């Protein structure tokens, strides 16, 4: 599909069935996403957003279920003010930006 | 043209004569930069992201120049960590994201 940027480019994602709504962020490079709990490993880790700093957990080897594609991707979770996909997801699914 | 995005979608701009390289960001409503001098002619603004917010001064019909385009758009300067072009710049240059 084309995203025609007039609007914010979200979608519905299931982080291991749950369905959740997030933006499709090209300046990112990773991916947050707040109210979720999950069984995979993880590891604490801060992360640095535009305004300052949050507090997040890091899961691995979570599937995700996006655009009717599945990946096996890296996801962080924490209280962020917007649930984001950056582009260790978005390379995984073939998309680009075009002009 | 057309980005695959492994590598951070980053290029060189030309606002009114000055260079900055920038990120190109969907997921980002406005354009923040920091380093350019524009003007007393600014309004006041606050923006939020993660984290928190960022004081910035808002500068109508500013002149740039991107890939091979020339476009006259709205930029806030600030004190942001990274520079930041947003949908409002994307959206007129004609810029898309498939998938
Ligand atoms: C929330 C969306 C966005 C944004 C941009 C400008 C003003 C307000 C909000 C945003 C990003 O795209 C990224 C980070 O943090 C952000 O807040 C983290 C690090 C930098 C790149 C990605």
């Amino acid at each position: 599909p084309q995203f025609s940027l007039w609007k914010r480019p979200v979608v519905t994602a299931y982080i291991e069935g749950q369905p959740v709504e997030v933006l499709l962020d090209t300046g990112a490079d990773d991916s947050i996403v707040a109210g979720i709990e999950l069984g995979n490993n993880y590891s604490p880790k801060i992360v640095g957003g535009i305004g300052g700093f949050i507090n997040t957990l890091e899961y691995k080897n979570v599937e995700i279920e996006v655009l009717n594609k599945k990946v096996r991707a890296t996801i962080m979770t924490g209280d962020t003010p917007i649930n984001i996909f950056g582009r260790n997801i978005l390379t995984a699914l073939g998309m680009s930006l075009n002009l």
